């Protein structure tokens, strides 16, 4: 079996990269460990930046999003009994964010790939990478018992945080930067109309809470919870009671509750590896870095890695400029670090930490009061939230 | 002995408050523990905000400052081998800062007070405060053996961090917020021309360094040093060698060194007490709060406390509106907390901390890269550095 670019992982990163590549005439094969249905069952991202929206249009898979996605011009932050709106559109110079579920984006890409007839192997078991530094690397996997070999020119690891690609790079060649937060997010998806037309991030003494949405009739809520928690300890009603307690009274009053469609706990983490490549293997998305969800950057950062990888591969194949691929990591890491900094800042100002002294609690409150009350402060939040510009390359 | 307002402490706070009060016809007596010469020997602040400059003009003591003070329109921050200038004047909407030594400001006020004939008792030993909640509080002190009593209406504690006034408030009535940093600043005053026309804050792997000045022929330099250090371990040459190592090569090359006129280690601390008053006792300046020197806010915050106290006392005496004095703390604390937040931020991004992991070191560097490269980020530094506006009252 032979292709030009082997892609490990059929989550949004691998699918978007494969679609862009296919449209440009660069043959590619995607290998996924799970089934199509499993990938589709993952409830994740809800907020997309402009850059991600444009990339989807470039890949020609934006029809449904343009029709169903909600365009938001602001977000709200509640703390110490007050709600402050950040006018993203005004303060960022006209940019906005789009609410369109990750399951939707994934469905759209999967449908697009199937129609094009591009190769996707689901349930590709025990994927292994070989000859990463050679001229001709290859991937071995198992499909119903028999070990098959796939030859390629380049391999893009889009297999997420627990994928095989990052583990395939000699450990000594990588520098890992990581921070684990002492809390996670308990999320609940409900078929109820959202409590607000815009998102509400709330810093409350009992802990962080976030009111989000998926459509006019589907909502997504999260509450900060310690790492000791098990999802089975949280009935739907306990969640609603806890959520209501962390929100301002006028918001909790008009809250329409209902049975959960999905409920899960996501641990918060910051993680970055340098470099993001090794020989003919290039990491993209969650395979290379993780951000705590507070800044809604994860999927958006994956889009820029992919945008960068696609452009460089195009240069390599169409223009014979293969040397440009060495700049991949330098280019991506500039954007990754700034988004990591923003996500870390958002996280530290909105969550309640366990070992916090009086001075720190006051500084946290003051950070909010300052940034939400200063035009310059508001602009730093807004420009970061809508997404910093992509680097053009060369 | 009787007066209207008793002032404990003849440092800049007490002197400025007494001058403003005297000019408005409110009699006041200042009690100082040390001698005039001792106070004058303290090398401290070099950077003044516009608000402090205007207050000095209001007190009619700005002749020398207007002539000798240097007006700065920008400051530089060096990190990771690059120097970035923050145009304070441009980014703050036209405000600047003035470099004029604290010893100078103090000399000017002392000369002004002596000429006016206002009462100042130096070497006032063992000052004690009594009847703080009564209608007629009083102060007892010792002048050459005999205990004297001074009756007054109000007492302003301008006695600094180690003064008696804050200790005179029942501990249970106060909330203390404090953070002690694991380092101090080793400062050196030299009669040499400064290395730059504007200040240079430097984040270096070996530690923080700051290039400041007092005039065209007098410089003030600081280097971060751990708390274990004794000033006698640092000869003038060891200081210069260490300073040069922390600065960019092109700066260290043109550095004119020389013998020290003063050398001392200042420990870094953040400290705030709430409230800042008790009965007829009002705290102002270092007596109520301390900030690490990184943001050049200490003396400037004292000026706003004083400006606020003076205005309220004026209302009380001239307009019979004594009830307004209850708002003193609420008013001051709003400004104090924002300046504390700024000083803490500046400190955390410019200094090298001992127990720092790889992720944090990267976040520190990224904080700098982001704030120094974004117009919105630069504006948050600039508006805070020049000083946030004073609240007008009522
Ligand atoms: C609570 C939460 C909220 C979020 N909210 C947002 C938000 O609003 N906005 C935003 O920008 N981001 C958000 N994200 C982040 C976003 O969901 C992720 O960054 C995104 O899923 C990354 O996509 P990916 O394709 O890189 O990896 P993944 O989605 O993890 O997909 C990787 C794929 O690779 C496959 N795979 C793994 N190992 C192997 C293997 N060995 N062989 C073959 N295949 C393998 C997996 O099965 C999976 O399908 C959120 C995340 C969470 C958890
Ligand atoms: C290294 C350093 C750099 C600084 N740089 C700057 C800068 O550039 N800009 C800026 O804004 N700020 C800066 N400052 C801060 C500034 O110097 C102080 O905030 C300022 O000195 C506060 O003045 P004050 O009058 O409140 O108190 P102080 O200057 O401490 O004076 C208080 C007085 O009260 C007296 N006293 C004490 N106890 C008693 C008692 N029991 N009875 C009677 N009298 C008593 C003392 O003897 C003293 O004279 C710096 C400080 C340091 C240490
Ligand atoms: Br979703
Ligand atoms: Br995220
Ligand atoms: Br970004
Ligand atoms: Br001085
Ligand atoms: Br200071
Ligand atoms: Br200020």
């Amino acid at each position: 079996m032979k292709t030009q670019v082997a892609i490990i992982g059929a989550g949004p990163s691998g699918l978007l990269l494969g679609q862009l590549l296919h449209k440009a005439g660069i043959d590619n094969v995607i290998l996924e460990r799970q089934t199509p249905d499993y990938v589709l069952g993952r409830i994740r991202a809800g907020v997309l930046e402009q850059g991600m929206v444009d990339l989807l249009r470039e890949a020609g898979v934006d029809r449904r999003m343009a029709r169903d996605g909600l365009v938001h011009e602001g977000v709200e932050i509640a703390f110490a009994g007050q709600r402050r709106r950040i006018d993203l559109k005004r303060l960022s110079g006209g940019k906005t964010v789009t609410v369109y579920g990750q399951t939707e984006v994934t469905r759209d890409l999967m449908e697009a790939r199937e129609a094009c007839g591009a190769t996707t192997v689901y349930q590709a078991a025990e994927v292994r990478l070989h000859d990463l530094q050679g001229e001709r690397p290859y991937v071995t996997f198992e499909r119903d018992g028999e070990r098959l070999r796939l030859d390629c020119d380049y391999i893009a690891g889009c297999d997420g945080f627990h994928g095989i690609s990052r583990q395939s790079i000699p450990a000594e060649r990588l520098k890992v930067f990581e921070r684990v937060y002492p809390f996670g997010w308990l999320g609940l998806l409900a078929d109820t109309p959202p409590v607000s037309h815009e998102l509400i991030y709330a810093n409350h003494p009992r802990g962080f809470a976030l009111c989000s949405q998926r459509s006019a009739t589907r909502s997504r809520y999260y509450v900060q919870v310690p790492l000791s928690e098990k999802v089975e300890d949280w009935s739907d009603e306990r969640f609603w009671t806890e959520l209501k307690a962390r929100l301002p009274s006028e918001v909790a009053e008009k809250l329409v509750t209902g049975p959960s469609l999905e409920k899960s706990i996501a641990p918060l983490r910051s993680f970055v590896v340098e470099p993001m490549q090794h020989g003919r293997l290039f990491l993209a998305g969650d395979a290379a870095h993780i951000v705590p969800p507070t800044g809604a950057k994860g999927l958006n950062l994956a889009a820029s890695d992919v945008s960068t990888l696609y452009r460089l591969l195009l240069k390599a194949y169409r223009e014979g400029r293969g040397e440009l691929l060495e700049r991949y990591s330098a280019i991506c890491l500039r954007r990754i670090w700034k988004a990591e900094r923003f996500s870390w800042w958002m996280t530290s100002v909105l969550h309640r930490f366990p070992d916090t002294d009086a001075f720190s609690q006051r500084i946290q409150q003051t950070e909010l009061e300052y940034y939400l009350g200063s035009e310059a402060g508001l602009a730093t939040i807004a420009e970061n939230y809508v997404g910093l510009p992509y680097e053009e390359i060369e």
